[PDB]
């Protein structure tokens, strides 16, 4: 029960290295760094640095060295948000009570911020001083970040919720790919990271992170009451979260104590209220 | 011409290779992938691929070499104008003629394919099996396409412009603007194909960049030129064309010691400026 402290210590770090990352080169882009910093900076929980770190550490690796694993999720989900928010999308005035980075700024200024941060991401991946692992690791990280976060992940998944009736098995398929890529690719960077990564590890943990990424999703879905609930029923929405959740935790038999901040971060989604 | 033959080869190769990423992946995701396609598919020139293998075969190497490298530059050009149409930003409903991509499917569509594109962009590059150079190289391919592309380079280019309406550029600023906004990535392009020769050193390399600097303005001094806050509206008509003859003279200056290999970097610097 102290994954909030494990929360909190992930949270403070990678926004430490996070802030350093929004400092203009020069006079000029003061205020689309501002937007960048603004549209990060924000708050957010971090849980997909949290899965990094905890993932990186299951596998025996100082957490340290998913510094830029952390950081580089992190900055895909946080352009991916900017870019919902956008008018033409879910056109939203607010994020958790504040102003989108469009109306704290301006709709151009906010499409270009958040385009920075993708390449960022990549940048922050690809920069051996800042990611200072193998290279062949380097590129297999830059390589998974690039498939979960575009057409055939992240971006694919917001194509299929935009062009969604539905019965269950396509509702996970849009989740899957919604927030399930992004959600694996943080698990899949940080067990790399690790130095430690073996194929069977990587499947357990991918398999781990299928089940969160899904078991938060049904969580969401009950706590609000085309969703879980109205699709199984409510109690066996309920039922199926716990099913999810005993998923993540059998994908983790098997690995040490190191693990643990894994395994309560999945007792942790299905608990809360 | 021989530069017109070039591009030609260049353009053929690179569509090729770049017609095959848009393959949905499920059906759920054919009007995503349509969008790509149609966002990348639309009988550009392909400059940046040309650049990517001509500086390839300047430093001596095969140019399917840079195959990954100019699709990979190609993709972040064909993002960044997408985005670029949007009513946003430029508001454009043609490109040539033919609806662009917000148009011809819808807002929301085109914001996500472009998304993808530039995801795509670094994908291939990190993909050892598209990308088959040394990890090393691979990497700072990478690199340098990420600085070029991102909030230092061409994005950030797109906010000084935005951050200059209303203001009386001197040319000082209209330099700065462009060489962000377009400049970062033709530097990026001639780079990467460089890196993907692998014969690249400092010295070349470095001779390379002060070339695409120059190449880089010389097009958009060019683009004013053809046309008639413009380098004819600052400097003169007669001045603004003396110019772009400067900026083919240091091209050619910087490719000073390269082989014949290098021919096709001279004659584009020479056909920019007609
Ligand atoms: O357990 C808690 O009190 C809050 C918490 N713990 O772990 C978290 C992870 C993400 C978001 C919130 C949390
Ligand atoms: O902060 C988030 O993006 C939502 C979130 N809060 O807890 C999660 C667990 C798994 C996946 C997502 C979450
Ligand atoms: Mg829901
Ligand atoms: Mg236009
Ligand atoms: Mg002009």
């Amino acid at each position: 029960s102290m994954i909030a402290a494990y929360q909190a210590r992930c949270q403070a770090r990678v926004d430490a290295a996070l802030d350093a990352l929004f400092v203009a080169p020069r006079e000029e882009l003061q205020r689309l760094y501002e937007a960048m910093r603004y549209s990060v900076m924000n708050g957010g929980k971090r849980v997909r640095p949290l899965l990094a770190y905890a993932a990186c550490e299951a596998l025996g690796g100082a957490p340290q060295r998913a510094d830029a694993a952390a950081c580089a999720v992190e900055l895909i989900h946080a352009y991916s948000l900017v870019h919902d928010d956008l008018p033409a999308m879910d056109d939203d005035d607010l994020r958790r009570g504040q102003p989108t980075t469009h109306r704290a700024f301006d709709e151009a200024t906010a499409i270009l911020a958040a385009d920075g941060l993708q390449a960022l991401a990549f940048e922050v991946l690809a920069d051996t001083r800042r990611n200072p692992q193998e290279h062949a690791v380097c590129l297999e990280m830059l390589t998974r970040l690039a498939r979960a976060a575009g057409s055939a992940g992240m971006v694919g998944g917001q194509a299929i919720d935009l062009g969604s009736a539905l019965d269950q098995a396509a509702l996970e398929v849009m989740h899957r790919h919604k927030t399930g890529a992004l959600i694996e690719a943080s698990v899949r960077l940080g067990a790399l990271a690790s130095g430690r990564a073996e194929p069977a590890s990587l499947a357990a943990l991918e398999r781990y992170a299928e089940a969160i990424g899904l078991a938060f999703q049904v969580q969401d879905d009950i706590l609000d009451v085309p969703t879980y609930p109205a699709l199984l029923g409510l109690e066996a929405a309920k039922g199926y979260a716990l099913e999810l959740r005993d998923l993540a935790l059998a994908a983790l038999d098997g690995f040490p104590p190191s693990a643990d901040p894994l395994r309560q971060l999945a007792r942790y989604i299905v608990e809360r209220r």
